[PDB]
């Protein structure tokens, strides 16, 4: 009655006693089987190391069933730090998202702001975040400093143009910034 | 008869000249021509620069006819030393 309600439906009595036996171990098997699928079909390189750029890859799922994943290009983390993989399975173009485990986020590329838009606030010139004064959803006054940015060991705060809402910052404290980057965006 | 036999078609009074005035200037413009098209035509900082990842550029081509280039990214050389680059181009995927 437990594992039914929790999974789709489909229980057997093997599923019974592997809960008994282990419960936490067989509930994150769960959660891994419903998260990646069958990962006992993946050779065992591909398993523990991923693919290389340009490797083709097969994957017997049954007889006459196979998946042949070539990786073809790991893009630049953007401003949240997921890369994006160019993927082609079985013969179609395909584009996956992953979460970036940096370190620090100096990798991250950001976004250039539209000048013409005055919702967009630009940096003026390279730097470091010092600290981010403001989050996504903050009503903010004319001239109210919303984020710190180092220059070359000199401190200049960016401050709110108008009054307004904050849509986006993608910037958070210790990240790099270039020239016309975008930092926020206000209503 | 040279541009002519050279070029295979149309030459005008103007390619004549060019050509008498500066030989090896005006052959080497027409293999350039020959391979990216018009340069004229693109904006001068990505004439000189070209593009950088997730930029969108604009070229007018005529009134009302104009391309619209995104460059996704560009991927690492392969084992030959070639590069993939990512394009979107008039809604349409393209590689290079």
């Amino acid at each position: 009655e437990l594992l039914e309600e929790e999974q789709q439906g489909p229980v057997t009595e093997q599923d019974i006693i592997s809960y008994v036996l282990y419960p936490k171990v067989y509930e994150q098997y769960i959660q891994t089987r419903n998260q990646y699928g069958n990962l006992s079909l993946l050779d065992t390189p591909t398993f523990f190391f991923g693919m290389r750029n340009g490797e083709t890859v097969e994957i017997e799922i049954d007889k006459g069933k196979r998946l042949i994943i070539k990786l073809e290009t790991i893009s630049e983390p953007d401003e949240n730090g997921n890369r994006t993989i160019y993927y082609a399975m079985n013969g179609q173009a395909r584009r996956i998202y992953i979460k970036d485990e940096n370190v620090h986020t100096n990798a991250n590329v950001k976004p250039k702001a539209d000048k013409s838009n005055p919702s967009h606030i630009g940096a003026q010139m390279p730097g470091s975040v010092t600290e981010v004064k403001v989050s996504v959803g903050e009503t903010v006054k004319a001239n109210q400093p919303l984020l710190i940015t180092e220059a070359m060991k000199m401190e200049t705060t960016i401050q709110a143009p108008f009054d307004g809402v904050i849509k986006q910052v993608t910037v958070n404290n210790g990240d790099t910034i270039a020239t016309g980057d975008l930092l926020i965006e206000i209503e």
